[PDB]
């Protein structure tokens, strides 16, 4: 094979960062679409940690009539952070299957425990950077980055179950790609703190090649750094990825998404990847659910060396 | 903070396919007013105009009287909306309604320029049309340099040609009749076909469009936007669909660039025909797309940048 | 219409090969494309037309299926194409599976030894009889044609008539996205130039066509052979085909390729292959694929998005 990678796979069947049921079946859907076989065929040394079972929290209602399930979200992420830490500690590139995007709190925190100069490429229709004070929905899947960013620490209140989190990335160390549904406060956060982002509009103008070039220039232009790719399937157009809870029209094409993944592979710096927000229960047909899972597998496989030219 | 007037113009007699008169209602139902309200627009809804009801012309041109007259009535409403300080959004209805909207707009803004976003040039004369459908001719009646090639139709004498060939640019062209192509080339009318977009990219297409129309000075902009500019996969509920059109992204980009000028004075969103859809979702997606065009033309962004946001809350 | 920007002489041959692969139905490609109104469309573009109509075995090494039927059918097809081209026609062949390019290219080369090939396809179809995993000859045609690969290619039954006729420098691929590892090796090792979908994502279709022509006709005008597999298009656009691969050309990119081919004035033969109406799930899927096939062929002979191919004389006056 062109290159061998050691890859751990963690299922995180978690739904409480949002209100729509079924995203907890994300990890199963992706698995049934053949993830392990595909990574095997590419030369990957694989370790399957299986699908985690998160400790429920009995009482966990609306916090200040706004934040939904903070204790469950906080604890599930604390648990996931331990496993991701273990995997990275053991030397694996850590693939976590979601589950809603609240789980990036745990995956990035866990990763950061071993990589002080970690950087993040966040591929998403959404910035997910509302603080608990700026959120309109109160859904923590739209807040994960606020708890991780050092610059926002003074703006984030201490939520129950969240005391264990330490901000671990600076505003210069995360680049967003694919944005198209951004709240006014999130826009203010991005601009005010100099967080670099390439919205769908930036991609329309520059094209995905220049987007990736600039992305790497910003993050790894001066030195090599481990990369955490946090990939929300809703980055893709809903015609390609319909089985997801917060679809937004005018997303990435299949080609652009593969291009992102291929460029991440080509760095040789991919250290962890999240594939989140696949909700097969939201598909209007079996083939809608299966196409979304198949697309998830293509993203992950391309991140680990699958190409459009038979070079693997 | 835009003041926006919405006029329902249920034109159907510019073409032969029934249903297009329900376009203005389909768009309303898709939640147009809620969207423009969330954008901080000052809104006036004129409701749907009831035109006064009314023989073929040279055995070809159909219902021309009804079309000519309804356009005269439309043009007065647009004139007075513009006058009352509103940006004028006219919901269609077939594209023959542009005769009335551009005419009425050119009364108070003589220096207007036109961005025509369409699969079609709609510049056949009453003598070059094969179909006889007036939705395929509106630009011939409006264009100054073309007057001696256009005969006087019953109901159309009121129309004073108000735009020169250098003040209209087309974007999206892919189904242009031979006489149309002749007109485009011989009158030096600038256009960016699908093929020009494939070469240049929509960013460059918009830069060059504005260079041509407002390169010398700021001017009021009239955006005449036919939903069939978009690929039929995206906008299937429409009468003359043509494969290989704009993507969702390209169309939002045009609207956004139009907004970013701060010059948009009037906008037509034409040719949504809910009855031509093969299902209720196809009908609804077409109307949702129409809303997205209008909202982006007035400030909706892909970046959350529509409102001013000054200060983060503190747990302080 | 009396007046056109250009007038082409075009021969049409139906070549319903199905034996270069295993799925039934592709032999109905030529009928599907004719029923989508191909002849009418070409007439409307001012072409002089000659319609040649539609033309009408043990495993090799326990793998390669139908070598004699395929090798021999291609010998016959080669004759028809050579005749058409010799008589001054740009020769359009409707497939049928892609194994037919063995015949069309070999025949074309008899009269046009200096031809170049633009191969538009999800696949490189450059497996040898020794590297192929499927045994399907439609995945092997380029290996028979290429000079530099002759010593890597064994003599098959039905194939003694074929002389390799193109050098590795005279073929450029566009659209590649499903390349077997031994195919990747050949491409790199013989320095065959290709624009994969990834290359199109980076350069854009305009620069891909510019660079393609710089590679092939940059030094001198040469007859162009366009071998165009419908599966180069995204399966959402061309679902009716045997080996569909996600992430393909858009409608606009495909038409752009054909328009630029037309603009060279050098198009000398064109294959339009792999349309299999039976693999559609609906009549609209089948007809869309056939209509797209017609749009490709039409656009190769002057159909454009802007409507300048028919020449208009003067506007009537009232
Ligand atoms: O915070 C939220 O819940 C939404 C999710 C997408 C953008 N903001
Ligand atoms: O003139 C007509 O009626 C048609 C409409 C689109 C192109 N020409
Ligand atoms: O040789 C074959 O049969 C396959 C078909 C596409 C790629 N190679
Ligand atoms: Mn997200
Ligand atoms: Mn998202
Ligand atoms: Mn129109
Ligand atoms: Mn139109
Ligand atoms: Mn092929
Ligand atoms: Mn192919």
């Amino acid at each position: 094979f062109q290159s061998v990678h050691s890859v751990a796979v963690i299922g995180a069947p978690f739904s409480q960062g949002q209100k729509r049921k079924g995203v907890e079946h994300g990890p199963a859907a992706i698995r049934e679409a053949g993830l392990m076989k595909r990574l095997s065929s590419l030369g990957c040394h694989l370790k399957d940690f299986g699908d985690l079972s998160f400790t429920p929290v009995p009482k966990d209602d609306l916090y200040n009539n706004l934040i939904v399930n903070p204790r469950s979200v906080g604890l599930a992420n604390q648990e996931l952070a331990e496993v991701v830490s273990r995997a990275v500690s053991d030397g694996y590139s850590c693939v976590t299957l979601g589950g809603d995007h609240s789980l990036a709190i745990g995956t990035i925190s866990g990763h950061a425990r071993h990589c002080p100069d970690l950087c993040v490429v966040w591929v998403d229709a959404h910035a997910d950077i509302n603080t608990p004070l700026t959120t309109s929905s109160g859904n923590l899947h739209g807040q994960p980055v606020s708890f991780l960013l050092r610059e926002l620490q003074d703006k984030v209140p201490q939520l129950p179950g969240f005391s264990w989190i330490k901000p671990c990335i600076s505003s210069a160390s995360i680049v967003y790609i694919g944005l198209r549904d951004v709240d006014p406060p999130e826009h203010f956060i991005l601009k005010n703190y100099d967080i670099q982002y390439f919205s769908m509009r930036d991609i329309d103008r520059l094209g995905i090649q220049k987007v990736m070039e600039r992305t790497f220039d910003l993050l790894i232009g001066k030195r090599q750094r481990p990369i955490h790719l946090s990939f929300d399937i809703d980055a893709f157009d809903p015609t390609l990825a319909p089985a997801t809870g917060t679809p937004v029209v005018g997303g990435l094409t299949y080609r652009e998404g593969m291009y992102i993944a291929e460029e991440i592979h080509n760095t040789g710096l991919l250290s962890a990847l999240d594939l989140v927000e696949v909700n097969p229960q939201l598909a209007t047909s079996e083939e809608e659910a299966k196409t979304t899972a198949n697309l998830a597998v293509d993203v992950i496989a391309s991140s680990f060396g699958q190409t459009r030219e038979g070079g693997h």
